[PDB]
């Protein structure tokens, strides 16, 4: 069946904005996951998980009689798809159970791990999500094997269809670098927003870069990919040595024995894949990665034996039974036990990427410290494992259950507690009038609140107006945010705040974060009034102000908007056309196509563009909230052509006279070009639409203001 | 960006079930188009349309100073994509403004037509849909040019994204037959459900079959394609001669002058396409089809000149200025006016497909009769134009506005008016008790009501339980409906009905159509009772019984289910795997994936399978409403393999012993294999899900029972 994508493969794709509708969701419209989870007997779930660890199923037998190593891998792959660039991937939506991640090569045999958990999922039903269960199981595996975890939060709601993510452009699984779709260029520069070295890997190649078993070069890939998943050197070493304290790899025979991944397998495989024709096809015969390495002398107990081996032997390049590069300890005794035969022992073995931890000089220092001081190792690993498995869950207000750690961590972008009475409706009316009386303009008010709120992204639930981080480094100096105009607006708002707070009794006060949003609300009200329409814009107080010392400046970098079509802004020249970047931003803000359309059309006539650009400002009454953008965009009396100097800027001239009426960008003109978006523009450009336009604009404005308000959830 | 479709191109696609969500719809969730339309000043819209006919725009000038011909083409193409096989296409969703149809080669320059209508659409806004406007404009073009139409109904709601339609498998526009994706095999047999001869045409090739200018062979294509759009010989001749009484074709120079279709054009074209480099690119220089034919001596007035010319000359094959085959009248004077130059006249010309109306023996007889009796021609064309433009609108209860014809037509599948008091709640309880006391089983009751209601399709809103056509030819004879079991159940229901109706006072009576649905509901209640649950099933009376004479047997054949996964039925072997056919049927029934899943699992345990097959009947308590199907389907203690005899039937055996537990088809097991469907099955197979399964089942059952109930809508 030939499709629109076939005929027009470069057309913009809006269907990413209409995922996760009530149609595809089996739960009722009123289902609340948090309310279900908060009644779960978590202690009972954990006891069930603890028993499951040592209850081997014959269809996929447990190594050493213990599934713990398998479940740790499962939970570290669930979390391990995360990219800091866009916040996409991670464990937060349980996406490992859908395409494509259910069938990535690096997730081979995790299908079996997830099937082992079905009887527990079934028992507890909607009270525990698959997304939560995947991570909980990893925690319980660690606990069962004598490791003390840092804690656990529930609250990851299940999703019901694949997330639309750019995983790269290669058309072959695990394709080595330098092909026609290479994810690398220059001196090994990995294209953003990717965080893995080959299509279908979690981070790096365990043999070494594109298969080359050099631990030093492997270390460069490890550091780069882990940084791109928000982990530094100490966290990276702790995680890799911590993980490889447990269990084993599987490569008993050649990879050509292994059949179709789950999405390609026959209907009779019932959701499983990688069926193997080698010997029994499982257990002692298992093939997963093709490597056959067992790290420690007690693979089912926490120890400091990984670093004892790493530093206590010299290592020789060798091959698994599948033909993959791996390393074996020169001259060592057989001290490592066998997974199934108590009469058999083995010499210590290592991956190329394990030896990276000793042969990269910076790693070596940390590894040595962890070797000599295993208590430091345990604490680092516990903290890293928590961060790994929670880094995409958003603010601490989303954390549920009885095991949530009390310590507040810097990477959580923490918001202080509110410890005073909030402002009421009369107060908010008073403060809006004061803001408007100050002389701040519609454009200043709307711009500033947009700048503060529009850093939110639903992918990892970072960003938003809560915290008032727009006043801090680095937000206050981002080019998009117009640092000098921003400073003058914040100065004026801070004086209003000081005067209001100074007059109160009984502890009542307003945060700057709330006042920034409320001021933006006053700007939108005033613009409606400028148009001849009285409206109230909803506002919910309760935000608090975070300090500079509670703000990690390096971590905040990835939230900078380098493309924001809502402010007609592009920081530099990109490969991806600007309209595709606009749809990407709308996806992160959680906007539908109709929401994106309304919002952009209003922002244009309110004066939100960076630098007061005239591009797309299709009105002769700026700072009035009207549907002018749409009426003027759709007027056939105007003809559009790209400029000589710049093919991405367009002039709109009267078709009869030739007079210049307007200019615009690709972001502006796409609403008059794309067949689906133009249909939406038509609704708001109709003669009957002014009331609808205003109401829908206020709604989507308020939605954006509240994106990070999980305290009200 | 590589996608799941790239990696696994033959995977099932569930996103066709979750199209048209509230997310993509710009209107509020309460918007009711009918209520908006009923307040439209239709007379005002028509005056504006009359004005527009002769208001030529410079950017695409009007032939002969009158856009009427262009708009009639526009309206006939809007309606002309309809296929009787699945009810898909037609005018009823305004889909000509979206991909792919906005950019089909046969729809070249209709973009110009639709843009000419924007000012009217804008003026009247949501009170007239594009879908209604395209057809009304065709009606007004006809009226402006002196032809009296049979009438017009509003009520086609606009849609906001492309419909998922199989238009064929060719990967080249207009590809001639016999290629690697040929829509033809054997003795020119067109694959169902297609209704056109080449990809991107409405019906047939105007030069002749695969470009061969033989009018006799072209006639075979015309008959076959028009039959597949529900039109017989009389209606087909009326429509083609009626249409081609107006306007002209356009092929003033070579097709290589014409640039990208609208979906491929540059952003600056603002939704238009086919920009031409030939001379002025438009008007006298226009190129659309490549043919250059003007049929009558008065192209902007209704006349009887089409058949005068067709019969009054002999015809000579020749070529247009673009090189396409067409026909010119031997020895004729230049009597046909020129569209732009009053000093120029032209000889009469015809398409290959026009000569088909004279050289096919069956058409010649009709054409002659129309020539000799022009008033018969006019009436037939008026009636056929109404049928063409309304054939996909469904029951007459959906028809809005003040121009709706009073005459009831056979192709509207008419249902008599109800002229008596309906049964009340007390009556319905009485009739349910009598049905249960008769001996009829859960399985019989559920099967029969399913059979009656599940003929509905949302594509053209035909079918459903209203009319009790299940008791008539041909429904009573269809294999899926189990003719002999069906006869015994209807006999019993008719005796209950006779006795209840004979006891009533006033005129109160129950229809068989209502009783069949009510009895189905009682079966569902009894099944819930068998399972230990107290359940009420909603029921709405008001269906009526249609007669055999109000039921066209040939038209009814396209509604026969040859595949119904919901009854585990496949009438023979098909190219498309059965699960794809299941999702296709769920789309026609307007079901989401969660609705499809719930429904299918319940029907299996209630005994709805054709022939009492055990396939998918995964319960030991048949005729009890439980979630057994899911709990057993997801049990890892069972292993599944295709049988020796039949690769589409599967045996489910105990994994430990090897004992046979169950058998199933692809339709059954896809719920345990497809990663999204399995996630749905898991919700319903959990330990907390029994009451959720029952309540969700009753909701979807009631939905299906009410799909055709536009009298209550
Ligand atoms: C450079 C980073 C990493 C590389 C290249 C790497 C590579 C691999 C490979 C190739 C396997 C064998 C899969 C099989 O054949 O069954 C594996 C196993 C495993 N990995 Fe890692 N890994 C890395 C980091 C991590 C981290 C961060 C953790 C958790 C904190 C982890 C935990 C494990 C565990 C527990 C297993 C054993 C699974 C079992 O017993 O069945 N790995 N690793
Ligand atoms: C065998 C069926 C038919 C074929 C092959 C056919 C073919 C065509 C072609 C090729 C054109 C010229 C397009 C252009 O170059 O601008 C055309 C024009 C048109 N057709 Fe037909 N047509 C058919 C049936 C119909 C029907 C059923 C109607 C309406 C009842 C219709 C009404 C028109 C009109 C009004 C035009 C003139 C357009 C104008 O003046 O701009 N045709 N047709
Ligand atoms: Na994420
Ligand atoms: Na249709």
């Amino acid at each position: 069946g030939t499709s629109n994508r076939d005929w027009w493969p470069n057309q913009l794709d809006l269907s990413i904005l209409h995922r996760h509708s009530s149609l595809s969701d089996p739960m009722g419209k009123d289902f609340n996951y948090a309310q279900a989870f908060e009644k779960l007997d978590l202690a009972a779930v954990k006891r069930d998980l603890h028993a499951l660890m040592t209850t081997s199923q014959d269809w996929f037998p447990a190594d050493f009689g213990h599934y713990g190593g398998l479940f740790i891998r499962m939970a570290w792959h669930s979390a391990g798809t995360y990219r800091t660039a866009d916040g996409r991937g991670g464990a937060g939506e349980g996406q490992q159970r859908f395409a494509p991640l259910n069938s990535w090569p690096d997730n081979a045999n995790l299908d079996k791990a997830r099937r082992l958990l079905w009887p527990i999922k079934q028992k507890y039903g909607r009270a525990i999500s698959w997304a939560d269960l995947l991570i909980l199981t990893g925690n319980v595996a660690l606990e069962s094997m004598g490791f003390k975890t840092f804690g656990f939060a529930g609250g990851r709601a299940d999703t019901w269809e694949p997330e639309d993510v750019y995983w790269g452009s290669e058309k072959i699984w695990l394709e080595l670098s330098g092909g026609p779709n290479s994810r690398y260029s220059g001196d090994r520069q990995l294209e953003n927003p990717l965080a893995a070295v080959q299509m279908g890997l979690i981070y790096v190649n365990p043999e070494g870069p594109d298969g080359n078993p050099d631990p030093v070069a492997a270390a460069r890939d490890i550091r780069d990919t882990f940084a791109r998943m928000a982990m530094n050197d100490e966290e990276t070493v702790a995680l890799i040595a911590g993980g490889h304290t447990f269990g084993k790899t599987h490569g008993a025979g050649p990879a050509s024995n292994v059949g179709a991944e789950p999405e390609a397998a026959g209907i009779e495989a019932q959701g499983l894949g990688w069926k193997s024709a080698y010997r029994t096809g499982k257990g002692a015969d298992a093939i997963t990665s093709g490597l056959e390495v067992t790290w420690t002398t007690t693979p089912t107990q926490w120890s400091h034996n990984f670093f004892e081996n790493l530093f206590g032997y010299e290592w020789e390049l060798t091959k698994s039974p599948a033909g993959a590069h791996q390393w074996v300890a020169k001259g060592a005794d057989a001290v490592i036990p066998d997974a199934f035969d108590p009469s058999k022992k083995h010499r210590p073995t290592m991956l190329t990427t394990d030896l990276s931890l000793r042969f990269d000089p910076a790693y070596e220092k940390i590894s040595r410290r962890f070797h000599e001081n295993p208590e430091q190792f345990a604490d680092a690993f516990a903290r890293a494992w928590f961060k790994l498995t929670h880094r995409d869950m958003g603010p601490r207000a989303r954390y549920l259950g009885p095991e949530v750690p009390a310590e507040v961590l810097l990477w959580q972008d923490p918001i202080p507690a509110v410890d005073h009475p909030l402002i009421d409706a009369a107060d908010a009316a008073e403060l809006k009038a004061k803001v408007l009386a100050s002389g701040l303009t519609v454009s200043q008010l709307v711009s500033t609140a947009w700048a503060a709120a529009s850093t939110f992204r639903g992918s990892d639930k970072r960003g938003g107006a809560n915290g008032a981080r727009i006043r801090l480094a680095p937000q206050k100096d981002w080019e998009a945010n117009q640092p000098e105009q921003l400073a003058a607006v914040l100065e004026t708002l801070e004086a209003i705040r000081t005067a209001f707070n100074g007059a109160q009794r009984g502890g009542k006060q307003v945060s700057l974060a709330d006042l920034i949003v409320l001021a933006g609300c006053a700007g939108v009200e005033q613009a409606a009034k400028n148009a001849g329409h009285a409206v109230t814009v909803p506002f919910a107080p309760g935000r608090a102000d975070a300090s500079q010392e509670q703000t990690d400046v390096e971590s905040m970098a990835v939230l900078e908007p380098v493309a924001d079509g809502f402010r007609n802004y592009l920081k530099g020249k990109y490969r991806v056309p600007a309209e595709v970047l606009l749809v990407d931003k709308a996806q992160l803000l959680t906007l539908s196509a109709p929401e994106m359309t309304v919002l952009l059309g209003g922002l244009r006539v309110l004066g939100a563009n960076v630098g007061q650009s005239r591009h797309g400002v299709f009105t002769a009454r700026e700072q009035a909230l009207t549907n002018d953008f749409f009426v003027n965009l759709l007027d056939m009396g105007t003809e559009w052509k790209p400029t000589a100097a710049d093919a991405d800027v367009f002039e709109g001239r009267d078709r009869a006279t030739g007079e210049l009426k307007w200019t615009g960008t690709r972001v502006d003109l796409v609403f008059g070009s794309h067949s689906q978006l133009r249909a939406l523009a038509e609704v708001y450009g109709s003669a009957d639409a002014q009331e609808k336009f205003v109401r829908d604009f206020v709604a989507v404005w308020n939605k954006v203001m509240n994106l990070d308000r999980f305290d009200l959830a």
